[PDB]
Order: C-alpha cells, then structure tokens, then sequence
C-alpha cells in the first residue's frame, strides 16, 4: 500500500540502527580511539577524535563526503530539476536516509517543503521593525530563535513525553523549519534591499530553491541553477566544524531545534567561519580599489598578512588540499561566467596565495577553502549585496545540522558535556 | 599616580601569561593528556579533558572552585555589600584577574557597569513587540543577538586591526553586555509580568544587584540578599558545560561576544541544563498538586522515571556528590525561610529523590544539582513566575563567561574544531 514519508522510512531505520551501535559498544566501547595531548587542548582540539556524527565524513585530503558519496558523484546520482543541478531536496533525503532517492522521492520533500512554509505574525512583524544597520545574519539568527514559540519538540518536552519518542518531534521540528527559511531569509533581503517591496508566495509546484530565487527576486534561469547547486554544496561538513557542532552541543541539552539552529548562525557568522563568504567579496573589493600584476598582487597580500589579519577564503582546519566545494564552484564558473573579471581577478589569487602563504610558513593548508569561490558566482548574478551572502550559506547548513539533529535524538546521544581544564590545573597535572 | 581600572590591570597580566603558556607548551605540548574510547565519543565527550578554560575549574567530589577558591572561602573573602552576600561584582574581577579585589576595586565594576547601561531604541523596540507565548529565554536570546550591531569588536574587526589587539575589544564589549544585561532581562520580567509599567533608571551609586532588584521591582532588603548570592553562585562552572563550552565554540570563530553569549543562553535554555531551574518548579508545583507521606512521594518519583522523562534538579555530568551550590543555598533557606512548605518540600525529596535513584540503577550521580534549590529561594520572596527562573541563571553566567572570553581572545586560542567521525567510519578505524 501508500505512498512516500520520509517519516515512516525513518521509523524502520531507527531500531537497525540503534541495535547496530548497541553490539558495536559492546564490543568496543573501550577501545581507545586516539589520545589528547597539551597543544590539542591548547590548539582547540585540532586532531581530536571527538564526535559521533553521521550524516557526513571529511577526508582530509579527498574531501566531503554525503554517504560515503562525493560532490562529483552526487552530482551524476542526485535528481535534478529536469536541468542540470542537483536537487538540495535530494542531498535532504540523501542525508537523513543513506540512499540516494528516487526524483519521486525527491518531489515530495518539495511539496512537504512547500506546504510547511509559513511565517508568524510576530516574527514577521520584527523583521519589519529591525533597523538597516542590523547585520543580515543577526537578524536571521533572532528571527530563528523567536520561531521557537512554535515548537512541536519544546511542546512535546513540557507536556512530558518518554524519551523513545523525542526523535519524532525534532524532526517535524526539522521540516518546518527548513521549509520556513526561504521565507526568513528573503524578507530579510526584500526588507534591505528591495525595500517596499514583498516576497510573495510559495508554489506548491516548485522545488524549494526555485520558490527561494522568486522570492529573492531573480528571474534569470542560470542563477536558479546556481542557487540549486550553491544550497546542495552548502548542506552540511562533518560535526567539528564550528556551525554544526554548535547545533550538536545546544541540541543536546534539549533545546529544541530552532535555538540549536539559532546557535548555529551565531557561529556561521564569525570571521572564521561561515562570515568568510562575505570577508572574500570586501577583501576583493578592497583589492581592485587599491587587471594587476602578478606582483602588485603580491604586494597586496602580504600587506594583509603583515598587518596580522588573515587572507580570507584560505586554509582550513582540516583541509590538506584544495576543497572540492571550490573546484566545483570554478567548474560551474568555467561554463557560465568564464570571462567575469572578478572571476578572472580569484582565478589568478589561486595562483598567487597558496604560494606566498606557504612562503610566510605559519598556515599548515595554503588552499581556497569554499568561501573563496562562493561570492563571485553571486554577484555575477546581480546580487551584489555582500554582507548578506552568509545568510545564502545558514540556509544550505540548515540541510545538513537539522538531518542530524533528527539522528542524534534517534540515537539517543547524551549530553555534550567534556571535562575542562586550566593552566594551573594542567601544568600540576 | 592614578586609580582603578582592570584594562590596565590586565594589560599587565596578558604578557606575563602568555610567556608562561608558551614554555610550558614548548616543554609539554607533547605529552598524553589522556585517551579517548568509542564510548567517550558516543557519550558526549564523557570523561574528555578537552578544553582550556581559566576562571574555573570543577572539582568531581569538592566542587566549584573560582581561582582555588571554593564557594564558602568567596562568601568569606569577596566584598558585601556593607551586609552578608558577596557581590557578584568582585567575583568578577576576582574571575578576570585570579585576585580578590579591595571593596574599592569592587565599587568601580560598580559604577563601570552602572555608566554603560544602556539600551539602544531597535532592542526596545523588538522587546515591547514580543509575544507572551514567547518564551522568557527567547526573548532574551534574540534581544543579545540583536544589540551586536553595537559590538565594539565587530567594528573593529571589519577596521582590520591586528589580532594581537581583540583581547581589548573583546573586553569592551563584555563589560558593555554585563552592564546591559539586567536592563533587558528586567524589561523582559516587566513586559511580561508587570504590564504598563517601566524599568526605570539606573543608579549610579547603587551595586549591579541592587539596581537589578529595583528595575524587577522587588523592594524586599532580604531579597537583595539573595540576588547577591544568586548572582554570585551562578556565575561560572569550568568551561565543559553545556552554556559555558558553547559560548567558547563560538566565540572561537571571532563572532563578537553578543553573539556568543546569546548562542550560550540557547543552550543554557536546554531543559537538561539551566531550564533544569523552572523544570524543578512545575514539577514540584504539579507533585503538590497530585505534605505528603515519604511514600507517596516515592510512588511519585517512580511515575516520573517509568515514563522515561528525568527527575529535574539532580544529577551531574561531572559532581559526584551533592553540589555546594545546593548546600549553599539550603543554608541560605535555613537562616531566613526555614518554615517554608515548598522549602520544607525540597528538604524533603532531599532524603528519598537520591535514595530512588540509587534504586533505579542508571543516574551516575544521584545528587541534587544547583538546579534543585534556586527557585523556591525566588518563590519564597514572590517571585513565582518560573518560566522566567532561567534568564536569572543567564544574567548571572555572563559573569564567567565573558571573563573567559577575554582570556581566550588574550590568549591567542584559536578555532574550536575537532574531528568527527560517523558509525561506519568507527567501525572500520
Ligand atoms: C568555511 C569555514 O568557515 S572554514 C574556513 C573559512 N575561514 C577562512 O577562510 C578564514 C581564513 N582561514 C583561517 O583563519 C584558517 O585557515 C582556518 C580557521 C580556516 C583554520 O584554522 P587553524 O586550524 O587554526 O589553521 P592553521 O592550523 O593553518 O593555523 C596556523 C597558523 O596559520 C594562520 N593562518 C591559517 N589560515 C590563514 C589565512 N587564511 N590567512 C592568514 N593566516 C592564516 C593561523 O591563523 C595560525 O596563525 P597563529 O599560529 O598565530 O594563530
Ligand atoms: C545545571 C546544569 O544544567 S547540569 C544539571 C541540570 N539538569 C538536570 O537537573 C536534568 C536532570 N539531569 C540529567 O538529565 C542528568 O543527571 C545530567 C544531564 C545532569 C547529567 O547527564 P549524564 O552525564 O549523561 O548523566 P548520567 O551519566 O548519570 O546518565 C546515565 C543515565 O542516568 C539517567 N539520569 C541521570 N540523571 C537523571 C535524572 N535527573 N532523572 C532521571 N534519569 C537520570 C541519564 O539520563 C542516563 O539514562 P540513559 O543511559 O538512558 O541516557
């Protein structure tokens, strides 16, 4: 009988699961996994083995991975919109499920998706009201905590449900509030930059980043592929990265998932972190303000590094190579907007700053990290308003913490409490 | 020549600090500080030494500890008000300096925190438009995320200074927010409690307590009194908690400290955390509503367990025994509401909660936690409205908090990010 529900899948994953960790601790539960040293706790425990999360691993070298499944592969197997990306839809259910889905599957998360989507009166009504020199993330974040007087997981909570069921309730949680986004993210655009103007409704009949674009305003047809594969790309990046261990940490002390996605953006919007899509754009701005020479371009980055701020869109914690999240967006460059100066301009720093930063010997991985790729593509586009590009990636992240968050509720994982330590403290021990 | 001021005090500290975590890493940061097993990775981080966190450090049987100074010793040593708690001012600079303050460095965080209170129109604004079905710790949340289009670090950030100067921001920033805080979370408290009434002013020459007590309306001396205490004891309690440990994960990737405070105050709001403070209320209010018999009582307690949701107000990830927090606050009911039924009631389960936990067989630490005894103090001088209980805890955290935090950013600690892991990952380490 019936149909699709993402719903029922997840309710005859759960037990195997659950079973499958079960025997698997009880086998090696003691098993040591690696050790902690001084530096790792001094150096925020980089190299530290330190969390069970699974919808996706970082290889240090080769890159993300959804399953066990790359960028280049998701795009072959992924469904696309009929024409050339993949479906943020499809990662979804990739990501929740461990399979990939069949475009049948992916057309319902797009209608559920659509059907959900749907604002208050009271957080409409505070994004109306937030001054212009209120950051975009800043206001996306307050947004997304005040949606919390919606919650089915913090209702659920009070009314005293048993534990088992807490699975069932974030991830209804977890639909609204992906489905809701779009909605936050755009009347915060609309409200900025389009001032007067509204965002309109949602189609039924549209996948989630085609009603996303028409609300944002974008007409052109390449730019919805753009954002497709922009919000696919985004989606999630193993748990230690700052965002999504963030959602793990508050999420785990039964926060329901607006305040852990809330806390989330908190994060995504520091420097070094997610607010880099934005930090490339200036820097490039600031850059062509001050077609260079190889040299003058050099001059330039050292400048920077010598005044002891960073080179943004470069290194990364656990990156040794080049992401393939910015190979993938100089593919998508190469075939779309191969003459863009701005795009000519990251082309040639590609050249330049792995070279000088291995020359300045402190960054352990001199290559362009995601962030300096993403914007470019953007305001090729015509969307040029670059403090709001971070608000473009808390959306993508959204996919990839929430399909979690639904997992560690199923698992049953406890709280994230770790033992802390001073200096004192450590040097007596 | 001149006077008081801590910006000039830690202006010498830092050095001398940073050399002394440079040698010691020079001749340790090699060495094994510990393990880490699947369980621990499965478990939350049980058991991790994995952070570096100064201004406090919890100790499994003795408890909290402010330098090496335990909560007994601060009652003794900080100074009061002319009469019996200490000030959570000189908590305070004893948390930022490692020293115990004079009274008359304890008056300048005084009138520090009186100058800077203020709120700026867009914060009020959002406040007096909120929702009473929005949550206490909502409110407050969004209200910090908000008031970071004031942040003195994202200004300069976005100047370009050199990094070897955000500590000084940072601590701008802290001290502008503490001063603050009472501001908000009493509008907060009068919006929703006090309807048409207002905050009033700050005195100048009144102790950050006492001007929080009048901006709540409580006219009670002895009320103070406890405020004082509160404010002091909730303070900071090592940096592996949940609130603690995600300000730092945040403030680790340079969002400004509004940010990672209301990011804390996300997780702070979980009800396995500080939420715990208003879940014991309900509970205890709906157990009244079901004197008692000790069996009766017991019959209770098991309803609770057998329907998998927790017994709030005790256990603890670390303590393994009875927090001196709960002492010190059943001392406090003892010497001034000893005749209290509620108060009665807590000293009550007191003698069977641990006894059925034992029995149950599955809470490590079958103690009360801090959580357990706080709000029946607050009940007691008519504070009753529960749901608020949390943004108390939350005023009081900033204090250790944010003194880390400027440690953090003084010590040069750099990105929080560990490595995760999936199950199948594991399973094939
Ligand atoms: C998408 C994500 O948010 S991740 C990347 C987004 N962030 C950026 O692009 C900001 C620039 N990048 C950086 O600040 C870093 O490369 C990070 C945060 C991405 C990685 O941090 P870490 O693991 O601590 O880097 P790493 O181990 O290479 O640090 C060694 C030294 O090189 C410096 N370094 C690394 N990247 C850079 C860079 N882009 N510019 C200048 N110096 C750098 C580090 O700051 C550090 O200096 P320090 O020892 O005085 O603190
Ligand atoms: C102030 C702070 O926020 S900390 C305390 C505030 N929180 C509370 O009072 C909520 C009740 N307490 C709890 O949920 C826990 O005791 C905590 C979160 C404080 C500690 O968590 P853990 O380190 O994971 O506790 P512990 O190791 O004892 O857990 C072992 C088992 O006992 C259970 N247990 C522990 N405390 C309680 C309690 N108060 N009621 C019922 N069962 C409990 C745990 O949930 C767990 O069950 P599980 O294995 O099916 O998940």
């Amino acid at each position: 009988a019936s149909s699709t529900n993402l719903k029922d899948v997840l309710a005859a994953l759960i037990p195997k699961e659950q079973a499958r960790i079960k025997t698997f601790r009880q086998q090696h539960g003691g098993t040591a996994l690696g050790q902690i040293t001084v530096d790792m706790s001094y150096g925020g425990m980089r190299g530290m083995k330190g969390l069970v999360y699974e919808t996706s691993v970082l290889d240090p070298d080769e890159g993300i991975r959804f399953r066990g499944f790359s960028i280049p592969e998701c795009q072959k197997l992924l469904p696309k919109g009929g024409g050339g990306e993949p479906l943020p839809e499809g990662l979804f259910w990739l990501l929740v499920t461990g399979q990939i889905p069949t475009g049948a599957q992916v057309s319902w998360l797009s209608k559920e998706w659509a059907k959900r989507a749907a604002l208050p009166s009271h957080v409409v009504t505070m994004l109306d009201n937030f001054p212009t020199n209120l950051h975009p993330m800043s206001q996306l974040s307050a947004a997304i905590t005040a949606l919390n007087s919606e919650s089915n997981f913090a209702r659920a909570y009070a009314e005293g449900i048993l534990r088992t069921k807490y699975w069932e309730m974030v991830y209804e949680s977890a639909m609204d509030l992906i489905a809701k986004l779009p909605c936050v993210a755009a009347k915060i655009y609309r409200n900025l930059y389009r001032a007067g103007s509204s965002i309109g409704a949602i189609d039924s009949k549209l996948d989630w980043s085609h009603n996303f674009t028409n609300m944002l305003g974008y007409t052109d047809a390449q730019f919805t592929e753009l954002m497709r594969l922009y919000l696919t790309i985004h989606s999630d990046h193993e748990g230690g990265n700052v965002s999504a261990h963030t959602s793990h940490l508050v999420g785990s002390a039964l926060s329901d998932p607006y305040l852990s996605f809330a806390a989330a953006m908190n994060g995504l919007a520091g420097p070094l972190h997610g607010l880099a899509n934005q930090e490339v754009l200036g820097w490039l701005a600031q850059l062509q303000k001050a077609a260079g020479a190889d040299a003058s371009l050099r001059d330039y980055i050292w400048n920077t590094l010598n005044s002891g701020r960073v080179v943004p869109g470069y290194g990364h914690a656990v990156l040794r190579k080049t992401d393939p999240r910015y190979t993938c967006q100089r593919e998508f460059a190469l075939k779309h907007l191969p003459g863009d100066p701005m795009f000519k301009l990251v082309a040639q720093l590609y050249k330049i700053v792995p070279n000088v930063l291995l020359e300045q010997g402190a960054a352990a991985n001199p290559w362009p990290n995601v962030d300096a790729h993403s914007g470019v593509l953007l305001q090729y586009y015509g969307m040029t308003e670059m403090n709001y590009y971070t608000v473009l990636f808390g959306v993508s992240r959204a996919l990839g913490v929430l399909a979690q968050l639904i997992w560690s509720r199923a698992l049953g994982f406890p709280l994230e409490r770790p033992k802390s330590m001073s200096t004192d403290g450590l040097i007596a021990l």
